[PDB]
């Protein structure tokens, strides 16, 4: 169903705001109920986005200015996807993943509101979020978070981009304008209605079973890239920049090219890397970003396909979903390419480690047999236990006792990933031992700069280290796979200044 | 006991040849029963070695240099360590591992011969061997090879070095002479004898088992390099070369430095990188070998341990065998350090891919209850099944079913780490369908290069390339925890000629 590499690929529009001033940068957006059409045999799809369009628009702001926005919300009473009201309308409240933000402004799960701020969450308090931006040139991204129905608002298309820019950053002659290309993959199913399918119960859903009831995981068969299934993209024999993205609720993607050409990745989540990185396939979680540039200058009249190697339970993909889109290398170069790959992209590295926290990824059972997925055995609803303090820098491990990879999130700031290590599953299970079983890995090379998601292997222990900065308070810490975050793999996270006692 | 770092680091001496010209060069080595002190409180020990010392001499070799070498048994008639008499005297053939060597000269496992060739093997061909040395300059290593008791003669201490050398690696201008130090690392346990304690049977033998009964796996609570119990080693502030070499029975090491000290390694087992590898620690499993550069030139007058990480399953070491040696920088700066750290080590890289081969580690239960660990589930005295063709490149992938890491190794060729990939081990015992559970993962940055024994991880398969060349005939591949391959995860490798249908 659906043939491939019949759209073009969209590029969503860059973001303008309502007033700019040297104080500020005030922006204005809008969550509104719409259809757009995501194939080209497709009805349109009932979504629910930013500014009426899918994916929302892309923010370009630069650092330290200071970027003012009102999120409205003007969605429906009703939400069109299954809510299971069990496991804690349309709630609303957007966060900006990867963005060092005061936590006012961070997209509290529980700060959420509905239409016209009417019905507020017990941790509202501001219409108007402010972002300082005083972190390094990245691409983040912004994308809805309200507590028990974050799966749904970002499945029903609530996502977008949001790129910084530094001096640094500028300094390096990248690919830039129309060669500066974001990849936004998404996986989805569709009914023949042309809506959005995403399944109210289990694949046999006992009768006292919940209706809704929410699934440990859900992935789709079609995938998509800036909202177009499938699409295609007709480029010039140059190097290119993509900004590649991972926004699907659960799917891992292992991306290659079906031609002997190689990523060159140079950045992560948090920013740029201190040198290229050569790279054949890309790993990328859900919430993972990767800067890479790409040389098609030896490709002149060729098509290369985006390939996708696993699906979704890591097994060989097949040939529809092992597919991402397709390039046509057959634009003719406009002007000579003077772009640059350059050496070094950073110079700037990336202390004294005054605190270490184990965590456990595991799963629990409910009154209903559901599966729930929890941090360190312990629910949302519980007392916060992870209290760094402000400027403490911590090493975390992350113990993996569960079947599949989890890709852990945290609000704030952005870590270094240390090593992986095997352990003694059993042992942990019936004694709470942490045994190791094998060598101490680190991370890829990829994977060793500034990053806010880090893959977190079945049984295996994930080092990572995180200097709490610069801003005090509440924040949350999660698994970025959206089954998992809503019920219930999502924790508060305190940070604490510390002055007088 | 056993106080550390009390025993100066043994350089073994170089091997001086019988005769040497323009056609060949002939060497004579014996092995011979002897003691020899390996630490300063401990009683001599009674080994067994090449020409009467502990490593065996060190041969130096060049690239075309066809080199002849008569290994004569001068051992006694009876072995000092635990022989089982159930899994298949002194027998003794010696193997020159990673060397490309025609299939006569190799050290088949069955082309064994006792003191002066009284009794052969029934593969016997040939007293000398022949070494045409056709490769590129690397470290290689001469061992024991008989079948059934290898783990035992390695153990004895049939252990030596041998290095190529190129023009090549030549103009690099490494760290040479007394600045290039070979790390050859081996554990070992001690009676209050002085002699080498090796178990007779497992911990808790039924009276229905063999005795003695050959044991899973040994490890030993020492760790010895080149021959002596925790050495140490007064070195001066500038570059080294460290020739590392892992020639344990089963223990896998995970090498670093107790200070912020990092390894640049520059070649693996089959020769040189194309480019240094910034490393922290080093994995080393047995058998492989890694050329490293270490620059102390910012440490005159610190005291330097090589620390080990991991213990025998893989735990954290222990506080004792956690040590493998002390680098004391006191020596004074001789001549200025004019050695170099080039950016490019060997400019040519490292084909059409006619066969694929999948290969699995396992084990089974023999009469007595004891473990048979099998590659394909298959006993060594059955017929040849890793047949491929002269000339012909295979990518073979490697199936651990296993709960911990195999080394697997094979004989002639050096092949290169293609990727490893998770898997279902419970869907793989009961239908031996391979399903893939997660992502693929290329190997780590410093064993990109040419490799002859791999470290295959537990639940994961290892890909592995190779092009069997030059020479046709009968070779092995086994894993190389010794305990293993002598029961019995070893099986042969016939490379056939073609020509003529
Ligand atoms: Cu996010
Ligand atoms: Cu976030
Ligand atoms: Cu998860
Ligand atoms: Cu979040
Ligand atoms: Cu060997
Ligand atoms: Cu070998
Ligand atoms: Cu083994
Ligand atoms: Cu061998």
């Amino acid at each position: 169903k659906l043939e491939k590499f019949v759209d073009k690929l969209p590029i969503p529009k860059v973001l303008k705001p309502h007033s700019k001033s040297k104080e500020m940068t005030y922006y204005e957006v809008t969550m509104k109920e719409f259809q757009q059409q995501l194939h080209r045999d497709l009805p349109p799809t009932r979504l629910f986005g930013y500014n009426g369009v899918y994916p929302g628009p892309t923010f370009e702001v630069q650092k330290h200015e200071k970027v003012a926005v009102k999120w409205l919300n003007k969605l429906p009473d009703h939400h069109f996807l299954p809510v299971d009201h069990t496991i804690h309308e349309v709630k609303t409240v957007v966060h900006l993943h990867g963005g060092r933000t005061p936590p006012d402004s961070d997209g509290y799960p529980e700060a959420w509101y509905t239409k016209d701020f009417q019905v507020k969450g017990p941790f509202f308090e501001r219409e108007v979020y402010e972002y300082p931006n005083e972190q390094d040139a990245t691409a983040l991204w912004y994308h809805d978070h309200a507590m028990a129905i974050t799966r749904l608002n970002v499945y029903a298309g609530l996502v977008g981009l949001y790129f910084i820019r530094d001096r640094e950053e500028r300094s390096l002659n990248l690919p830039k304008g129309e060669y500066e290309i974001p990849l936004l993959i998404q996986d989805k199913s569709f009914h023949e209605d042309g809506s959005l399918f995403y399944p109210r119960q289990p694949d046999n859903p006992s009768p006292d079973l919940p209706d809704p009831s929410i699934v440990p995981a859900f992935c789709g068969d079609t995938i998509l890239v800036n909202g177009k299934v499938w699409p295609y993209d007709e480029l010039e024999p140059r190097k290119y920049r993509f900004r590649i993205l991972n926004a699907s609720n659960t799917r891992i993607f292992e991306l290659y090219f079906d031609h002997d050409i190689t990523f060159h990745q140079i950045g992560t989540d948090g920013g740029l890397l201190q040198h290229p990185v050569k790279v054949n396939e890309l790993v990328i979680a859900p919430a993972e970003r990767c800067d890479i540039i790409v040389d098609f200058s030896r490709a002149e009249g060729k098509t290369v396909t985006l390939k996708n190697r696993i699906g979704c339970s890591g097994q060989d993909a097949d040939p529809t979903d092992a597919n991402i889109m397709q390039f046509r290398i057959s634009k003719p170069l406009k002007q000579k390419d003077t772009s640059s790959l350059p050496r070094i992209l950073r110079k700037r590295p990336f202390h004294k480690i005054n605190t270490l926290r184990n965590l456990s990824l595991g799963a629990s059972l409910d009154q209903y047999g559901r599966p729930v997925l929890l941090l360190n055995n312990t629910k949302w609803h519980e007392p916060v236990t992870e209290t760094p303090a402000l400027g403490s820098t911590e090493i975390w491990s992350i113990i993996n006792a569960g079947r599949a990879i989890h890709p852990i999130h945290l609000h704030l700031v952005q870590f270094l990933i240390l090593d992986h290590r095997p352990f003694d599953i059993e042992r942990y299970q019936e004694n709470g031992e942490l045994v190791f079983t094998g060598p101490a890995a680190p991370p890829a090379q990829n994977e060793k700069g500034l990053k806010d998601t880090v893959k977190v292997p079945p049984g295996s222990v994930t080092r990572i280290i995180a200097t709490f900065a610069p801003y005090s308070g509440r924040y949350v810490w999660h698994c970025h796979i959206l089954e998992h975050e809503d019920y219930d793999m999502m924790r508060p996270l305190e940070v604490t200044d510390i002055r007088h006692q």
